[PDB]
């Protein structure tokens, strides 16, 4: 579990993986970014960490009250409403498993929202386990869910509000081939989405598998191009012994 | 007691042994498969795995709702809200039968609540001990519940959401074959149901006695191919010494 | 004013003038007939009568409260339940524009609320001055508001419950063709409109103006034949004189 969102001056990234532990001995491939709106008017999405019981139940909750005349992520006035909507839900749901059953058993989970909402600028949100959450701004302008401290300091280094969505998706998978490489929670396969500022569409996204040809590329030409980077550097001088 | 459950692209296919701790010294059949609804309008089915009195219980006391006027597995709108009725049923239960009494002898059990409610699609539920439960998806359209590492490999090498459902049946028989070879407390009569996405009739559904001409056939003929193959796998190399 | 509503074996019919006093010296046109609903699952129509400023307020407040989280003409459970709600919100204005300086002015309106609700039949209602409702029945299946005797007894005479819809409607105009002919306080255009029992659409509805074709002519028929009629009847008896 690794997801990765960023909100830029072009647009949005969306980037998950799909490894899910779904009990012990249990591990298994659930998708983990989910998209809704209605064309010419809005674009949502809603990616998800944490426990799977929990995130499932939030988000088919949120599918069966889209079809529903009541609050729901179609009719929501804004991406922070949306994101307030969310929590609300997982609030509830959490209301609902809690129990001696449960006992202590750890059932939290954590979200991203982010989208546009005809009539303002896109937005990204991210929801803790707690319920509260933040927005990301220019000057924090990705956001990451799970196992993230792996492939953090490719986008540290590299992301800007202004960087472009090609470069952006780009670095995202950078962060995915680290990440993959140094723990086996994280998993393929991906789940991408890049959204454009005003655009209003529902992209259909794009899913990276195993044998994906440009992905497998581009690890082995970020492979190739460390272990030169590496070689060519200089030796640490007498003193460091 | 081995369960497992499909949700493939073409409807859902079902089955569960019988072979029941009862107490000690007291091992037994019970059917772990029970089905319900109203022909043209639903089918609902739901297998048990765990504590017998627990899930006896909660089986019982979804029959006797059924007829009565309140929630029960025929009114309720979705089989999400079917799955959830399950849990807050078991909930039910487990609370009434905890006490000194009891002590530390482990009552828990889970299940899995599948099928289709007239005007969405089919679906499949796992409810887990504690009471929270997933969704089988396209990425993972199986489930199983009991003992059922011995008979996974055969269903993760196979089975996919395209898999049509007389192949999937035969995928889980042969799953149940090598079970019920290297693992005693799981053990025949099986029970099996196919049902037909949007058929919305109820199966009358199958029960595979020791004595099944069919069963027998593709156990023997199974071994059969094994022995063969294995006997015209190549040798390993000199190295291997 | 004067507003018609049928609920017959086969739906409903609802019409509507537009002439209103809106104040001295200025008589003007107004929609008396307004719809409501999500298509497939409810549709409500609510006509007016009486104050305009209190019937204008009742109106707004209902289409303001339908984008808003509480009750509302969108999520209520029954044709009776929207019924009161509309009365509740009139008696909401009521207690607002009540004071001194409205003195002995008379603030007074009438209702009709008819529909369908998705599960239950279509039923009609009337909401009189007062905040108490009735519903129409089989035995009393058409209701008026404003300036209808003068409508009512063709009405009377030709209606029942198991009369189809294009006669009805056909009824319903000739209702206002005397009434338009005797009391100039009703006026068109007119707003019609009819909906299907368990159609569960939004029927566009439709506008009579001074110019239509089809109400001109049946007007023109009418009149020939009243004449007709009348001057084929017999001569009173001797007796008489």
């Amino acid at each position: 579990t690794y997801c990765v969102a960023m909100h830029l001056a072009d647009g949005l990234v969306f980037a998950s993986d799909s490894r899910t532990n779904a009990g012990i001995d249990h591990i298994a491939t659930f998708r983990k970014l989910f998209t809704f709106g209605t064309p010419g008017e809005r674009l949502l999405v809603v990616q998800t960490a944490g426990n799977l019981a929990t995130s499932q139940s939030v988000i088919n909750l949120l599918q069966q009250r889209i079809r529903r005349d009541g609050a729901s992520l179609l009719n929501v006035p804004s991406v922070y409403d949306a994101t307030a909507l969310v929590a609300e839900t997982t609030r509830e749901v959490m209301a609902r498993d809690s129990g001696n059953l449960a006992g202590n058993t750890d059932l939290s989970c954590s979200f991203m929202v982010g989208g546009q909402i005809a009539g303002g600028p896109p937005a990204l949100y991210s929801i803790y386990p707690q319920g509260n959450f933040i927005q990301a701004t220019p000057d924090t302008p990705f956001l990451q869910l799970g196992e993230s401290k792996y492939g953090k300091p490719i986008l540290d280094r590299n992301l800007t509000f202004d960087t472009p969505l090609e470069q952006a998706l780009r670095c995202a998978l950078v962060s995915f081939d680290s990440t993959i490489r140094s723990n086996l929670s994280v998993g393929m396969p991906l789940d991408l989405l890049v959204y454009h500022r005003d655009s209003l569409i529902l992209p259909e996204g794009y899913r990276v598998t195993e044998d994906d040809a440009y992905f497998s590329a581009i690890r082995r030409q970020w492979s190739a191009g460390l272990h030169d980077m590496l070689e060519r550097l200089p030796s640490p001088p007498s003193a460091y012994n």
